């Protein structure tokens, strides 16, 4: 038993973070075959950062400007291309510990490990939720751009996260790995604040069925509500609203409990209108929105 | 910019991950060279237990009854003992992917990452602390046993937790990698007490400043104390003892701040006696207490 924020074993991303530098920047890459996939922002100088011409930048690099390090081989690039913020360098070598991967956009409200790395070597993993804002809450110095977030299913890598910058408020913002920002953020040195936030409901509902099913479950009552009874206090919390397709999808975290989710709606509406008083779940005085349904579930039952 | 729980990269662990079985039970086990450790219940059934004679128990085990497999490869068993509370298996391969390592016990209020596994497949990673009382809130299930805890120093993997047995409320208990038990706990199926634990003040310290260095500052006053002022206070709300080594430690975090110790003491101080008041700190709204000065300091640093 015990419920802990759990990040995927990294080892197979461990053995594709590599070093690239370009003149006076280095960050990290992802090497998948004889590509290495990096933010396209280490072609800049801070000079540059104001408003770049990445296509004109781009241009003026040879395969030859780019030093690209795994472990303490240097890589050669025999070619390079953009894609979106994205910078493919093509290498003479393919990366033999290439696990089985996709590429994925994952969707506001699901989670993914972060493997922090600085220099191409990961310092750390933790678990994040991409935000309604389409920000996450990470931990990154400077060097961490580069550092990917991912899912692991069964053998195969899902790569949903590039990292790119830091927000006003000490939140993160970046790419999938086709080197689309997720929300309206753009690679440059400009002022950018990300939206205002809401609560994960769903994922509040999840993580109140996992202290259930540890035996923390004081909070659970006799009342009931319907969904629109509960979505109007909700709504007034600063709650995203909860649909059927959420109810439905708590269906198996339910049946495990037997407490029916409009059941579990009276505890949470109970816990935002009158606060905990003074007693915690799962080890939290606050409610936690960043387990999804499927991450309790995966915990609670040990894949 | 930013401060979460962090683990370590699990993959140098990861690779040294193999399930052992004895007849009906398996959990995991860890393969270093060419010997596998593992916990040494193991060998029981529920024939045996509520209170078995490991000693007698291992004499009528041979080599061929401990299955190790590595992925999907066996291992073949050539030697076996037993060391306080693990069994190490020799095996006839050595470990292609052993990592530099050593053997560590930890002292209550460190931190390591735990690999949990089932069936010598890992399944997540996480940051726990050995709690004063010698107990970790972990996250364990069923065929977690020999799942192990670690710290990573540059390249050397430091193994100081192996996972044996779940106790009252949901926490957990293990030994160091020699099978020396972390607190007054025993491998028996026999009801066990933690005994009461406490908050670990240096660790609180440490994420204050923390909570400093990424702009969280509401809590500091104006005002200082004596470490014997401050231990007053502590032991009412039930904090462990603040030695002067504990001050002597979060001396680089005070200058990375300039914010003196006994400073922070007296903001923390303050805290214990008024609460928080229903606001956070590093989105937090209660006092943090598994983040060592260290952690804070590399996770700040690089
Ligand atoms: C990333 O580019 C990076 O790590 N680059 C390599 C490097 C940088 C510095 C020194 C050595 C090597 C960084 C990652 C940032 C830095 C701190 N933590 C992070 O997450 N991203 C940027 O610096 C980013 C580059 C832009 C997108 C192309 N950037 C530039 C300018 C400003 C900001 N943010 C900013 O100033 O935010 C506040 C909160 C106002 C400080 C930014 O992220
Ligand atoms: C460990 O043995 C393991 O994972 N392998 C055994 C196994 C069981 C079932 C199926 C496959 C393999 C477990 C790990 C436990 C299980 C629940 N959470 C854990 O962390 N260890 C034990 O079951 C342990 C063995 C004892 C030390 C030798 N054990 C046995 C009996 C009782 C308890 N604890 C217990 O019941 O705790 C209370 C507080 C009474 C609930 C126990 O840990």
């Amino acid at each position: 038993s015990g419920f802990r924020k759990m990040a995927f074993p990294s080892g197979k991303v461990e053995g594709c973070m590599v070093q690239v530098t370009c003149g006076t920047t280095t960050l990290n890459g992802l090497w998948l075959d004889d590509v290495v996939y990096c933010p396209r922002h280490v072609i800049c100088t801070s000079e540059d950062m104001l408003n770049p011409n990445y296509e004109d930048l781009l241009i003026r690099k040879s395969n030859h400007n780019f030093l690209v390090q795994a472990g303490n081989v240097q890589l050669r690039v025999i070619g390079h291309s953009m894609q979106n913020c994205v910078l493919k360098l093509k290498v003479d070598t393919a990366n033999p510990k290439t696990p089985k991967y996709k590429f994925v956009r994952i969707q506001p409200g699901q989670t993914f490990s972060v493997l922090a790395c600085y220099n191409g070597s990961p310092s750390g993993v933790y678990q994040c939720a991409m935000r309604p804002n389409f920000t996450i809450k990470g931990s990154f110095l400077n060097g961490s751009c580069g550092s990917v977030g991912f899912n692991i299913d069964y053998d195969c890598v899902s790569f949903c996260y590039m990292h790119h910058m830091e927000l006003p408020t000490g939140v993160h913002a970046g790419t999938d790995l086709e080197g689309n920002f997720y929300g309206p953020f753009v690679d440059r040195k400009t002022a950018q604040a990300a939206g205002t936030d809401t609560t994960i409901t769903v994922n509040v509902l999840a993580w109140l069925y996992a202290a259930v099913i540890n035996g923390d479950r004081w909070f659970l009552n006799r009342f009931t509500t319907t969904l629109n009874d509960f979505n109007l206090v909700a709504m007034k919390y600063n709650y995203e609203p909860l649909t059927q397709d959420h109810v439905d999808i708590l269906g198996p975290l339910s049946a495990q409990t037997g407490i029916a989710v409009l059941d579990m709606c009276a505890s949470l509406k109970e816990l935002l209108q009158n606060g905990m008083n003074g007693r915690t779940i799962l080890g939290s005085a606050l409610l936690e929105d960043e387990f999804t349904p499927f991450d309790v579930v995966r915990q609670c039952s040990g894949v």
